[PDB]
């Protein structure tokens, strides 16, 4: 008797829920999100089924903050994706939509281009991932108005002013880009090349406790919402634009 505990919600997890549902496999979805994708949320299930023989508990991208039981199998990324692993466990053959979900999860748009995604499949997967991540229609429409009316190109840098709360509707519509700076009155995020030079600027204005970053070709660096004043953000924006001279 297999039991799945699900973690952070994205297109993959939403595609996993659908496969589990169509294979009649029991799962508990606590509508979790990356900020709280912890094995601790499921202690009630861990204490009912854990170490009991007949049950195998699969954890799907669950952070193991408490000690897992003996009948726990971890499903995460390191190499197959959680969707592929779950699909091998269930011997479910992935359809085209599902192979594109897996590719998008592993490698964003380049991963879909490598499997031969048409332009309208990429848009559809991108749109469906943004919905599954909680982007509301308003941010989509604010991204279109920001791109159309508040986007200003300087050197290789895209600079976008917006009142949106989520920025993926902007990123996905401006891709491919080399440098992208998105700012609101309350936060800014920088995407693309040169994150370390942007790092010097941000530290001149805030502790590193309020800065978040990720490396690589899809690298980014930004400030946590409302941790900088609007005046400080406006000043930081100018200094980033002076890096293009
Ligand atoms: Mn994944």
């Amino acid at each position: 008797k297999h039991l799945f505990l699900l973690g952070g919600h994205d297109l993959e997890m939403q595609t996993i829920v659908q496969i589990l549902t169509d294979r009649n496999v029991i799962f508990k979805d606590r509508y979790l999100q990356w900020d709280n994708a912890l094995l601790s949320q499921y202690e009630e299930e861990i204490q009912q089924y854990g170490n009991k023989e007949p049950f195998i508990i699969y954890g799907v991208e669950l952070k193991e903050d408490i000690t897992p039981p003996t009948n726990y199998i971890r499903i995460d990324h390191h190499y197959p994706s959680a969707l592929e692993q779950v699909a091998s466990i269930l011997d479910h053959p992935l359809n085209r939509y599902q192979t594109l979900v897996a590719a998008n999860d592993k490698a964003y748009i380049p991963g879909m281009l490598e499997i031969g995604a048409s332009h309208e499949e990429i848009n559809l997967i991108r749109q469906e991932d943004r919905k599954a991540q909680g982007v509301i229609e308003d941010d989509e429409k604010l991204a279109q108005e920001a791109i159309t009316n508040g986007t200003e190109k300087i050197g290789s840098l895209y600079v976008v002013f917006t009142t949106a709360n989520k920025f993926s509707p902007i990123c996905d519509r401006l891709y491919p880009y080399e440098k992208l700076l998105i700012y609101t009155p309350n936060e800014l995020i920088y995407y693309g090349k040169g994150i370390n030079s942007i790092q010097k600027i941000l530290k001149r204005y805030t502790p590193i406790s309020n800065i978040f970053w990720g490396g690589g070709i899809n690298g980014f660096i930004g400030t946590v919402r409302n941790r900088l004043t609007t005046n400080e953000i406006l000043n930081i924006v100018e200094q980033i634009k002076l890096l293009e001279l």
